[PDB]
């Protein structure tokens, strides 16, 4: 081992870092801004399609409880 | 001390040297250039997906500061 070997294997590890790192929260908050309307979209349908029917809207609901034919 | 003691020193520090040093600036080369492709990489992606929603190739920038609806 010769101080030339390392002290070119220093320069090349200073070189390999300084990698500039860009802005990525917004692309985080822009996905999650996308998937919050996507999920609450198809919502819509519902709502109208229950008002539509008649259906009160105080008994549109969330959850995963089986629909009756007065409650949605 | 003795002369032969001086004159085997002589010998192996002359074997000691004589170490043949290869290239290596085509290693630091090599090297930065990955890094300068690595750094300037990840900006393909701020470009397309500034055109892609519609913000003007002149407003896409580089620099710290933070970018807001119309500037990036």
């Amino acid at each position: 081992f010769t101080l030339i070997e390392l002290m070119i294997v220093v320069a090349i590890i200073g070189i390999l870092a300084a990698i500039a790192i860009p802005q990525y929260q917004n692309y985080v908050a822009r996905s999650e801004g996308a998937s919050a309307l996507a999920t609450i979209n198809p919502l819509k349908t519902t709502v109208e399609e229950s008002l539509s029917r008649g259906i009160a809207g105080s008994k549109i609901k969330i959850g995963t409880t089986a629909s009756t034919a007065t409650e949605t």
